[PDB]
């Protein structure tokens, strides 16, 4: 009995817990996709590997096991570097499997001969070309384990065509056991006590809940910690829903005030990177104190010093914090000048946006449109939200009630992830509704993948919030002077639903919003709802712009 | 008087002969696109940088000056690596300009902070981050010159946002003169004589005309050489049209016989790489002798030894060959057993395909559909042809009469280039019709760019030859078992023309072909013609498959 | 009041805990070495950056803060990549600071213009070119912290000449506080319990003590763990001395038997890499069970599956194991079939080597020479031991009694480290004797650094065990057919002591060993002892070669 390299790879992947594979077939990886389907891995054929490789990283975030992207040699693999870099930037587990030319044609100018390991290297924890067919399971298990152990990240496997198509006797192949979940590392008890003692000295304490806490599956421990301590908290964009967004201790609507004035912040799986304005003035106080909880020791003390470091797994360390609070109870008072100032700011920002939610002017505004989207999203739906103002106002208006239910442009700020992340969510969660809310520019980066969603019967509804460009475009184009970020005015993207026999809707007036969105979400194929908005509409005013520089 | 980095870069690019810029704006490169338009560079806003970066390389091939791709920091630049690699593989001049985060935020986890120089490195002749605003023109001229001097190739410029947005006094900036065309290097006269003498010893000589001869603009000298010597010749796929494809000395229809039996080949700007089966058995004779004309000395003698090396520019060396033939006339006899065998093979392959051109069976075949496309392509049109069998049979059926009028997947075999290369051709040749003939899979890699063609008023007609997948897909999909390379059956891609107000046509029967194609090509917006074909249709049988392994 | 980039860098390095800098000056880094000395960093000018860069990584191992290598632009930096790679291979904290050409000359073909960041990249956790003079302390702190937090490793700082020589106002510069010691992470309680439960099921358990335990400074807890449990243990080559090598539970003289027959091993900061034969047959049992203690989660389960993963700091995790043994006491019985077999192999291997220690044949053998070296080494000396058989037999014959007192070719198997590691050890431990024991080939990789040791008054004695080549060479060279690994027969390397006015000794017969070594170790300048041995002498025979 013999077996091919392709069949060994597919068996090993399934044994290691891979359940989802996204890519595009061609020389030399056709038999890998075929073998993956026979092993029961779900294979999705995309229209571009760029989108497929973003889907793979999203699987890693959602499941804690790497999604796999399968790409042909040369340009196929290079298209997939996009997803390597997005997983690198977000510390998400993901594997790109790239075919390569037959090894005995190296140097000859073989079909799609390319330095693929060197191209992947900057973005991966692990890059390997297996030396022989019979050792393939060694490399598969090592790749999988390296993506999920330590700080999670990306890996690249380089498979020459002759390793894929060649055969060995089955008896020559040893398969490792399934890589177990990594141990959930703990902080020293002295550091646990030091974190809690420091909290008790703060006049204006703040907890930030980030997507590291979501990735760790720490949501029960984090909610218990925040409720026991009574602390104000802020969710990062993909930390939304770790604690339900309607929780009374959320100060999301006073975010700028909270960061500017806190004297002590607890970072629960969140970085002091650009998203948090580096922890630095003018957005933070120059003397802010930091308790930092991260699996990555090297991240501790980036940009601003850390007073108490909690290095390890967020679920395990937050459980240590909760155990120590049970031993030595403490909570932050419910009546303080901090709470009063936070509540004043929340109420003022609520009053500012309320008229915008209720403005029926045409062309419509973001808040008016997102109001009706919000009121029709099931509470356990997964939201894929991508764009500039479409995503930023979507972040504030569309709540999440469960962890890991918002997928957006994330740390790398990537356009091109929307449909791929929606398809990943549908594959992981076949029983949920997926709502994809994209700006019109965002939609165009991967718009062909609406047919992919349709072909695999995925429960995704596509909503486009269209202002004619990248932050808007004019109503009529001057052919001699097309703005660099404009598109065809009133582009009818919803006609793309006719490609696969779905329903497309073109919305311009507020009386259309509720009936159209309700009907669209009920369709047995993915509907596309193309909603025109004013090119003057934008977010509620802020003292500071989001891009600190 | 002061000037920004963005304005300096745009002025320098225009001074160096850059006329075409393709990309997507965003932080930090918005002011570069604006300044490029003010300087009179044509800027095209794409839906994905992947397609834009392929457009830039095509400009390099068509014009001999680099096309420029403009990309934002991080994922924008990484999307554009695709075009770097395609230009690397084809030795085409091309520049990717990537924004980068502000330099004073390095190390902080800045927005879209990424190792962009290291990501570009494997594919570029030149990668630089300018050290200061006032030296920007030094780097622009050095990048341009490096892409077109020597063996042409790709370059990457890394521009931190503060170099783009900062200003200096105009008096601090020196601008180099426009980089002149590189000198057209000559072979030693002894080698010229040796090449011609070797030709006179051959019993079965063959000339191969490749896209290096096209790039060199050598078409007048090459045609004169082939006609003076009376030699049989074969065009490579993008060498088609250097000599008009209806020339009586073409042996294209006997290609396999010609390569298998020639005893001496003249490579005029063509590599012995995978496209030519490495010059090795079983597709070539083991003792074949090679005269090799290439600008790259390092390419000489790859895979098979070269008997006479002609290193330098193809136009200049072919002129040397023609001058020596005028001094010492010679021609290959018109009546030889070689010619008789070539003509026998041509006639047999003509007889094999003639019934296929005339078969009206539905679902239709490739040859029947391509017959009617061929008969409506203007003789000076530019053809963009991409796919597997759509491109390979398009290569044989659709003739080219002028040099540099076919753009296809080229050396890297890339899917994703079709629409971008058509847009590049339209930008370079505003007075010509561009016909883009894509397989259905090929179409989906960059299908959103039909709106880009429409928005800029480009004279492109999109034809899709649709067999439901990558080499075909079934007529009905089993939801539990979707073939990895299949798409939605009878996908109505022509409805994408409704996005921008163009006309879409759905063709299934042969009586539709001529009226539909005629009307589509006459439209003032880009039409999409979606032509269904049998999933059993394929190319005429061959003794060997194209992928030697 | 203004300050240069060079002065900022030196102040930042000192503040971050850097104490030792090794390198060679020239354009553009001259002012950095001067500023370093003014800050009280110890600077050593070497004869080659290659040796200097190995010294920097050894400081990191010995101290837990990176040593720094200072190199000029272009070839200076490239010579120092050797030390980046050695630190990478051993997970030692180390910084290479390379000068670069002036930034405004990039692209021009500037003096020593080179792609230095890309050259360092494969071996470093961190590589940065500071964007501006005022942010230099940001990069220094970030580089230091990255080398010592998590799995320790190397960093590269790329300093253009105009960042070094340029100035800013002092008020423009902010200095981060000294990087605190890294947090010492712990294993889940259920894993601590599972480790101890597994030990109680084992018929033939074994502890392996590696240089990760030494780097962690876990020696007190490791000794307590091994003594409490009564387990047999094996030290890795640089794990020697974490427990004193004369400890009764060491099974070093039964190494192959122990690895072949153990059914459950506790890896205390040691890898299943080539040095442990990948944990695989034929050197290990196919069904061996593994409890693995390592700070690197990604290392867990390499080559063979791990049954209990103890991810975190070795000192902290061993303290966890000790605390649970206090609650639930257990020890391995002192009379078992396993102990009886281990002791039988120990006694047989002892009987095999005893006549080699007492063999007075000339030319001499390794064991007879190393016997007299051993008996003169002070118990708290640092040993630098490098070569092939010189190092491999030195490993078994020369005991260590304290942690971090043996420095050898380590995980990368590097020749070129011996003098640089001895100089590093002298700098870290000015109160100790440093003894450097090298094969003749190893000596030649960095032999000019004996003058560096003399110039800085370091308490180092250089011993060369000389068999005329790489594993030996002939007594007479056929001048037209020189064997690729041979050197001049009876090459008088000890005459190099005359370069700096030291004492060189040439030894051929056993009566000379003891008086020569005693006198040499007492010299006020570094002495060189060049000891000839037979080119037929070799190590004790083994069933298996070390290179699996
Ligand atoms: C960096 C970043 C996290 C900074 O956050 P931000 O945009 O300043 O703030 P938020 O989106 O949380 O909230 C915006 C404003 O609405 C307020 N707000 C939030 N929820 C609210 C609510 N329910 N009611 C009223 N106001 C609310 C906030 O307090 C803030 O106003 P403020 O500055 O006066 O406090 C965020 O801008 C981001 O993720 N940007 C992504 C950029 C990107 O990647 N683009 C695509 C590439
Ligand atoms: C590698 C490559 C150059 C090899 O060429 P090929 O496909 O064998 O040959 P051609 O396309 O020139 O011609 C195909 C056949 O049609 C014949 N032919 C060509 N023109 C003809 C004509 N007008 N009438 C009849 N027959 C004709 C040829 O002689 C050959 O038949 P043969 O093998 O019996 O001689 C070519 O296959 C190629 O470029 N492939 C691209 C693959 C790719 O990149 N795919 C997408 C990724
Ligand atoms: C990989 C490596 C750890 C393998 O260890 P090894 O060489 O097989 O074993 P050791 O050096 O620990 O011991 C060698 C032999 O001496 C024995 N021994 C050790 N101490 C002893 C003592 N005091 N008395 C008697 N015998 C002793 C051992 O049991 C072993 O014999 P065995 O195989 O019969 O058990 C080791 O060879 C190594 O580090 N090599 C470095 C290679 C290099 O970098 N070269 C340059
Ligand atoms: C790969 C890549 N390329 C480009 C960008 C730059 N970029 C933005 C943020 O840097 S965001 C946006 C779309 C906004 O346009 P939109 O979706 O229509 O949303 P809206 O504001 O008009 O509502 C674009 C193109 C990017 N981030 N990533
Ligand atoms: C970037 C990238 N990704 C994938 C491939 C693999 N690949 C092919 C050649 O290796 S070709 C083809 C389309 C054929 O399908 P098609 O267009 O519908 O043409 P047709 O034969 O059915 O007529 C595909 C997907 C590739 N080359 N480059
Ligand atoms: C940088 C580098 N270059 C070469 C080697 C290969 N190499 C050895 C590996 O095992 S070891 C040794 C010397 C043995 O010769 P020696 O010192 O005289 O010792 P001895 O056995 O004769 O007693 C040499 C040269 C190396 N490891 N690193
Ligand atoms: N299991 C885990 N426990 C704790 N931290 C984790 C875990 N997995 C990832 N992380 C950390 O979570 C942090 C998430 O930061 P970031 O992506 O910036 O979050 P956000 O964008 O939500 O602020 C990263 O620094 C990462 O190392
Ligand atoms: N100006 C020039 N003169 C001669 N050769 C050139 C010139 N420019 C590029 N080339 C060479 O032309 C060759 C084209 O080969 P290739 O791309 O394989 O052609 P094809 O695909 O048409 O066979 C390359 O090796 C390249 O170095
Ligand atoms: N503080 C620490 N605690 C635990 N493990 C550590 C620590 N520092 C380094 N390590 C680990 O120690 C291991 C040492 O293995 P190695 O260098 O192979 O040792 P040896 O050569 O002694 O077998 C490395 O895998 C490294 O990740
Ligand atoms: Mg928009
Ligand atoms: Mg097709
Ligand atoms: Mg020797």
């Amino acid at each position: 009995a013999t077996i091919t390299g392709a069949q060994i790879v597919a068996r090993a992947l399934k044994q290691q817990g891979v359940e989802h594979m996204f890519g595009i077939v061609g020389i030399p990886v056709i038999p890998i996709a075929a073998a993956a389907q026979r092993e029961g891995i779900k294979f999705y054929g995309f229209h571009n590997e760029q989108s497929a490789s973003y889907a793979a990283g999203a699987v890693g975030y959602l499941t804690g096991r790497p999604g796999v992207c399968l790409a042909v040699s040369g340009p196929g693999m290079i298209h997939g570097i996009a997803g390597l870099a997005n997983a690198w930037s977000n510390n998400w587990p993901m594997i790109l499997i790239g075919g390569a030319n037959d090894s005995y044609q190296n140097g000859q100018g073989a079909f799609q001969e390319a330095p693929q390991i060197e191209s992947a290297r900057p973005y991966v924890k692990y890059a390997a070309r297996p030396d022989s067919i019979a050792r393939l399971p060694f490399y598969v298990e090592q790749a999988v384990r390296t993506t999920i152990y330590g700080r999670p990240g990306a890996a690249y496997l380089d498979l020459p065509g002759d390793i894929i198509s060649g055969s060995v006797e089955e008896a020559e192949v040893t398969y490792p056991g399934r890589c177990p979940e990594p141990p959930r590392t703990l902080a020293p008890e002295e550091n646990i006590k030091a974190a809690l003692a420091a909290l008790k000295t703060a006049e204006r304490p703040l907890v930030i809940v980030g997507k590291g806490a979501a990735y760790s599956r720490a949501e029960d421990e984090v909610r218990k910690f925040v409720e026991t301590t009574g602390l104000p908290y802020l969710a990062s964009p993909m930390g939304k829903g770790v604690i339900p967004d309607d929780h009374p201790q959320s100060i999301a609507a006073a975010r700028s005030f909270a960061l500017q004035n806190t004297d002590l912040v607890v970072l629960m799986g969140a970085r002091m990177n650009w998203m948090m304005h580096f922890g630095q003035p003018p957005r933070w106080n120059e003397k802010v104190r930091v308790i930092q909880m991260d699996i990555s020791a090297e991240e501790i003390g980036t940009n601003v010093p850390t007073e108490v470091a909690l290095v390890g797994d967020a679920k395990a360390i937050t459980a240590q914090l909760n155990a120590e609070l049970e031993k030595n109870p403490w909570s932050y008072p419910s009546e303080t000048t901090w709470w009063t100032g936070l509540q004043s700011k929340i109420a003022a920002n609520a009053a500012t946006v309320e008229p915008m939610f209720n403005d029926d002017s045409v062309p419509m505004g973001y808040y008016r449109v997102l109001r009706d989207i919000r009121d029709l999203i099931p509470k356990d739906a997964i939201i894929s939200n991508e764009g500039a103002s479409t995503m930023d106002i979507g972040r504030t208006v569309l709540p999440n009630f469960f962890a890991r239910t918002r997928l957006d442009a994330a740390t790398f700020g990537t356009m091109g992830v929307g449909a791929g992340q929606a398809i990943a969510a549908a594959s992981v969660h076949p029983d949920r509704k997926i709502i994809c809310v994209q700006g019109d520019s965002a939609f165009g980066f991967g718009g062909m993948e609406v047919e992919t969603a349709a072909r695999y019967g995925l429960n995704i509804t596509f909503v486009i919030i269209n202002n004619n460009g990248i932050g808007g475009g004019p109503d009529e184009l001057d052919p001699a002077h097309i703005p660099p970020g404009a598109y065809t005015p009133q582009a009818h993207y919803e006609k793309m639903a006719d490609v696969y026999g779905g329903k497309g809707y073109f919305v311009t007036t507020p009386d259309q919003l509720k009936p159209v969105l309700e009907e669209a979400m009920a369709q047995p194929k993915p509907a596309i709802v193309n909603i025109m908005i004013s090119n003057k509409s934008g977010r509620k005013p802020q003292e500071f712009g989001w891009l600190t520089r």
